[PDB]
């Protein structure tokens, strides 16, 4: 029931914490490890999750958390051309990063670059990440799931109608805010190969329903 | 220049047919023939593939390396999408050809191949809810040859980003404009245009998920599409 600016408001007032760093892939792991309680956190305040069964829940962070955590990177190394903020003081150049890892690496610079170009907004990058949580394991619980996402689009165009843009313009960015999702979808598919040709690689069930701290009356 | 109409019905002329494979009466179905029957049949419909793509507006503007590279990396998504569209109006049904329509119980044999089994189908049944439509499909399958390596390509490069990216928004512009005429509201044609848009997330799970089974039992070939698609006069 919330209005477009209360949905953005929730949604910037949800935002994680940026962590530190505590070789370099253990630095890595042992960073996303802790950055997952955090994105619980977050997914407990997008509008609607919690509405969701524990067990839709669980099964949407288990699909989402990779594509999650590459986003808020992108998002972090934007103002940091060719180099991916991991951490802040954590900052690594594509050369630290060459077995498959350069490729991954240049997937996410490109990305940063191409939100640096389109001038990506923070309240447009909380709608994204809203929608990778909600969308990425879809594929009555349903129903509701899409309820969510046709909201968040609405908020998305409001923010652009706010901006000045034109009703062609809104939908064009819109589509093309939507298209970099299957980009960053590929990038989670690619890095998920890449860690399991490493590799403990995905949180368990009960790992992600441990940190959503269930209530107490079943 | 084109307009959102005349951008559909070029699209509209420009799709392949739908290819069929081998009959033989005497030959009853197996599932050991399968993979081999599946294989033949997407190497024929990649011809035509080629010859759908040169013909999606601004595709043959691009130089031969990019069009290559866009094919290299769009390809099974093509494949994919076109194989839920054929499907769409058989339910629990996967229409390779009209004569080779299969169930999961059927994708069983092979290993890993009963979960992409699913999410094709769980593809085709998003379709029907949403009642796609096939000026609609046409659309999507365009974005996806546009789309789908522009983020893994100099001054050159950069143009040809740019006009990517302007075919692409005029292919937003034509969808937002048969949802228009379809009699949709505006709000529900941007909600329209985002359910679609997340379906290609999908697509591009599915192809990824495609294309590390392939290499578990392989690709066309840069040489080959590059050949398929340096044509001469
Ligand atoms: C048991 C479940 C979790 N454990 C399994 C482990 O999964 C991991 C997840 C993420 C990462 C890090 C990382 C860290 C923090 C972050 O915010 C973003 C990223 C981006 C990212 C691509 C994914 N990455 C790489 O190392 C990387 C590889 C190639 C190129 C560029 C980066 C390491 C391990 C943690
Ligand atoms: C020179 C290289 C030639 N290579 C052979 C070609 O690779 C192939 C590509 C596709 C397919 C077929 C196929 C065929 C036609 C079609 O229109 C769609 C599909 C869908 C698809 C998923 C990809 N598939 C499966 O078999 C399948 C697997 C699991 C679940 C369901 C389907 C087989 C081989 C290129």
């Amino acid at each position: 029931s919330l209005t477009a600016d209360q949905m953005v408001s929730a949604l910037l007032d949800a935002e994680p914490p940026i962590l530190y760093s505590e070789s370099m892939m253990g630095l890595l792991t042992n960073l996303a490890d802790r950055e997952l309680v955090h994105m619980i956190n977050w997914a407990k305040r997008v509008p609607g999750f919690v509405d969701l069964t524990l067990h839709d829940q669980v099964h949407l962070l288990e699909s989402a958390w990779l594509e999650i955590l590459m986003i808020g990177l992108v998002w972090r190394s934007m103002e940091h051309p060719g180099k991916l903020l991991f951490a802040p003081n954590l900052l690594l150049d594509r050369n630290q990063g060459k077995e498959g890892m350069v490729e991954i690496f240049d997937m996410l610079l490109a990305t940063s670059s191409r939100f640096r170009m389109m001038n990506l907004q923070g309240e447009e990058f909380v709608c994204l990440k809203s929608i990778i949580l909600l969308n990425s394991g879809v594929y009555e619980e349903k129903d509701h799931i899409h309820r969510v996402l046709d909201k968040i689009t609405d908020t998305l165009i409001h923010l652009m109608a706010k901006a000045g843009l034109t009703l062609q313009q809104q939908h064009q960015r819109l589509a093309q805010l939507l298209l970099i999702l299957s980009h960053i979808r590929h990038m989670s598919n690619k890095g998920m190969e890449h860690l399991y040709s490493m590799k403990n690689v995905v949180p368990s069930y009960d790992l992600l329903l441990e940190m959503l701290d269930a209530h107490r009356l079943h």
